[PDB]
């Protein structure tokens, strides 16, 4: 339904108190977090991370929000990573973990540079829609640092072990077509259409149930995150269980102050 | 502890029709019991025994009156002393025990040895008689179980003990098994079935969906994507329960 | 060479008593399981699953069969998903995984939803140019709770797997091939012809090496369950060695085994 | 070290301002204590309780004076009996990823959700009156998360299945024998021994402790554990000369030059 | 991109003394090159070849002037065609040694990389392939198999469907097919093989060697369970010793870590 | 088995030539013994020690007459008190080497097994402890740690609660505490340490060496991801070469014909 998918978008500002980001919510349930430091190619400082964390937590808790977009202000940079001129030092690890465990899809909308710490951010997002002017890569080894967490292992789950080793060991830059060919982004679109198409992808997700998306994200995370992934799966299993008769017999027994009785339930194969 | 209920007599009905090597019985309150019936060879299994255990366990899984399965051997001297369709069909039976959404309880008197030892380990719980004897024999007899018999064993008793069990192939008495965490409890032989049934009945009073989910969650810590498949299966069944 | 590989195939019917599928075997060792409900786009119901489980176990135990083909009747659909209990398909999926013989999905037209997970569980997928792939259904149950997801990510990678599940788009044969979902794409008219060639290439090779490698590749995904498969092959091999046989012979004749006769390899 | 040092009295300083369900206290030698303060309901948590615990634990993580955190319940009869009558999953992760040791100090009941919380703490010091168990399946609930798999890494697969499938209660001696708690002490000595254990860890390198905690989580938590462990490697690297060359070169308006560093074996 | 530096001539100093099956050479700017030198038998390895390769690689590892290693075959027709038709299976030790080597190892491939030879190139961190390169396994064809990193690790490179295809059918794949499935990092004209390989090597050589070893361990740790944890944590242990807090522990008089910040 | 056999005298033959920091000996019934010989420093290892141990273990591995290795310290007071604090971390190589050795490696511990020395006993497949044995880490006290197998693998031995205790507090534990937590396999009187150790080795030596290497790899595989699969699969490969179908490849090459697998049976 292209009319629906490409219908205009109505953004409402929710940036009060924020210095380094914009936070906006659409009427049809997309939240957008925008890194707003274009003069340093949207590099994050610890303050910027703090604000993103708060913005993301809000979006996670807002039942009107079904999908989150992460992006950079302007056309030239998504995020260039940590600010080199120096709310603590490595708080971006918290943010990474927050994106990871967020029960709603998070979409990186990338124009221009997604580099270093900013490249790991887009990879952490469930999906990435890249503009044709997008540029990708790591810089760690070039400037004597590294991300050996999800920035390494999860990257390898996206593009394979050979490419991951290439990306990190050389620290080259890769354009949008290259990113696309190695499986690094989901699609490449003309710069002028970047949000239009990103919003279309969001609305296609919004057609599916929130619970289904939550279960699917947890299952895919679970292939990577061991017991932390199992814990995500179980939380969803607990939520599902509460919505069934058998999972309500506990509470209903405690209402009528009687001992629970599970004898009336089928023992399925 | 409503022990009068827990310790009440059991109404067993026979379902052993067509089986040569095993007995298969069901109780009205939801226990199925699969008994290896070859006491002359200390309840060692052949491919036929295994084929029949697979049938009986598939029957118990599909009977919605059955909540818990008991695996055991005939008589007082042997749970199962190892292996004598095809040669290694016990591997199928291991998988089937593992993925059975119902608790499976090994009720062990005397020898649980070799292939027979792996079987009791595969069961969710083990209730042992004070005359129970445990251990592997593979390396002593030119064989080994490097599957769940190795790795899953380590998840029960720890890497040091697992290596001891496999490399030396000693026998271990009931107290030794208890102390290393190999079995869940030791009871006097005369009370073996009585306590086993009490344990089954305590589980039968609990949410069967809860047990099913928890068994898969605990398996998921070992079985990688096969474990995740179990969890996803449960999430689906939960959803179709609305 | 091409002469052998593209020779005519002689199918013998083994469909006796099956309502929802056809089951056939070639003289040269290929078994073919065909979902036979093209009137409903080859969607399966619990009976279809039960029959397929039966057919597969037959193929597994048939010492003349080396490779299994799974496919749908007609040209329009491989399998469009589900609607002998409600979720027995999950058992059939595991039986495919643990089958010590290669299983090949032969896909024409739709491979959708539960039907899409099916082709993915197969070791290889041969796709016709009219093939269409994708997941479906807004609700958890229509996703089977993401049953299939982790393994799909081992095929197409995490970004594309999240795309496939979260948006539920459809993909054509070229798109499937470019992301690694299928092994090759061939003209619809050449589908069986190419599939049989692929099967015949596998049939030329060591069946024991095939089962060991399949178990080995599964073991990267399936934790201890994979170790059980892989180790069970080692045990099967060990029994076929002299050191294995000395240990057994000693136990029978009730003596101590002399293993010193065998070298302690480094 | 010194037993006199280890068993010196402890001066708790109240930090509970704006908390309704919990008390939060700090000692001068570096211990934070979070007490569930609902003894009337056997220290069960309601969502407010969990919310305040998250806050306090966040505070403690950020207080450079704190090296070790104690989680406990008020009075002598209960540590935590689980949810009243899903932010607790958030609190569980927060305990897991806290770079400082977290010690469950258990008197009486640690039950249901309250049992998962003690297991999530790095160490458990149990009083002789302590009772442990799950209740989920008895009451139509279950924790298939860390409550299951991590439990199995503590007591083994046979015991974890028994605990979950039957939902019995276990006394302190039983918990100790299956490796569920670290030590059992007389109830009167519970805090005295716990503070001793905390002070022992406080004597050690905090960096070493956080690296080890991450290393141990990493045996359970796949790439999430790698993230914790690699995060620490990255932090350490910043404290080395080679790790500062990047930042130095930039501040010196020049190209990084790593040729000046050893290429170790 | 300083292509003058990157494409500058390279001078190999010979370190091959005492080697029968291989050549071992070093450049001044820090590249070690191990060349399988059995072109009579298409560069197939025997136990002695493996033993020498292990020696050469251990030398590269302990040479503080070496930052990257190139593994390659002599001549233009074969990188390595596999095992000859320490001990028999010693190639397994070489594979582990490539894996735990704290310096990048690059397979430079011309012509055949087949069988045990194909697993060799996969074990290397990167593979630069000539346009005449050919890849594939042969195990099932000749009744053997590599079920180790030869199977699982291949799957982390090309994906599960492709890995099953490669092993089950044992076809050969040309340079473009290898590139399209992510099996090699790049494909260049045969005449430029060493030129491009040296450029890639020089690019890594400009970067932090500590950073590279840490990321290599981190990437291995996604496959190798506790063995991966050992490498990763071993690097952490090494970094920790280089800090004041680590050094204070050594000097400790009982140690005092009170003067160090408890970071969040 | 026969206790007369198991407790027969043991005869150690010296193979220590060239070694400065260790002794290395072999018995004729197939046991190699590597003894850290620095008792004046409680058998602490320095890099030289580790290098010699690696060399000795490599020899034990390639010696077809050796089926089991004992790792031990000289005298009665120490197994190994850890890294000598007076290349740098070559002990990690030794750790991997103990791990991937296809023969059982048994730690024989009298007195202190501490720090890096405590990780060494854990790496061994089995540990036989004397009644005077003492165990524990020290890293955090002296500003260091082993977060590799020293942490994760210890957790597979004692469980996550005890592992955290051991590492976070760095206490010492006696032989009884060690046995109770599953850290050692058995505790024996000091005077019988070698006697019982040699008994255990001889029990293993009666079993199939192939079965033992396969099981060791299988048990490593529960911990070591693809590195463990490499070991396990490497054994499968070796087993395959000893079967007729596994020999067809080489027979076909020798007889100058294409391999033919049609003549072999398929199994379910
Ligand atoms: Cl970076
Ligand atoms: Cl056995
Ligand atoms: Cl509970
Ligand atoms: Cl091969
Ligand atoms: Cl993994
Ligand atoms: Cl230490």
């Amino acid at each position: 339904d292209e009319a629906m998918l490409y219908a205009p978008v109505e953004w409402h500002d929710c940036s009060e108190g924020f210095e380094d980001i914009r936070y906006e919510k659409s009427t049809d349930g997309i939240a957008k977090i925008t890194i707003n430091r274009p003069q340093v190619r949207n590099a994050f400082r610890p303050l910027t991370v703090k604000e993103m964390i708060q913005a993301l937590a809000d979006a996670r808790y807002d039942d009107n929000i079904g999908v989150i977009i992460l992006t950079g202000a302007g056309d030239k940079a998504f995020c260039s990573g940590g600010d080199q001129k120096v709310v603590h030092h490595l708080n971006v690890l918290d943010f990474q973990r927050q994106i990871r465990t967020c029960p709603k899809p998070v979409v990186a909308m990338v124009a221009g540079y997604s580099i270093g710490g900013g490249h790991v951010l887009h990879m952490m997002c469930d999906l990435t829609i890249a503009a044709d002017n997008a540029i990708f890569g790591q810089t760690g080894p070039k400037v004597g640092s590294f991300d050996g967490g999800w920035g390494a292992s999860y990257m390898a789950r996206i593009v394979g072990q050979k490419k991951a080793r290439e990306i990190w060991f050389l620290c080259r830059q890769y354009d949008a077509k290259q990113a696309l060919d190695m499986g690094l982004v989901n699609t490449v679109v003309p710069l002028a259409d970047l949000e239009k198409e990103t919003v279309r992808w969001c609305r296609e997700m919004l057609q599916n149930s929130p619970m289904a998306l939550r279960c699917l994200k947890a299952a895919l995370n679970a292939d990577c995150d061991g017991q932390a992934g199992l814990q995500e799966l179980a939380g969803n299993a607990t939520m599902l269980f509460y919505m069934t008769e058998e999972g309500q017999e506990g509470r209903n027994a405690f209402n009528q102050k009687r001992q629970p009785d599970f004898s009336k339930f089928k023992r399925n194969p």
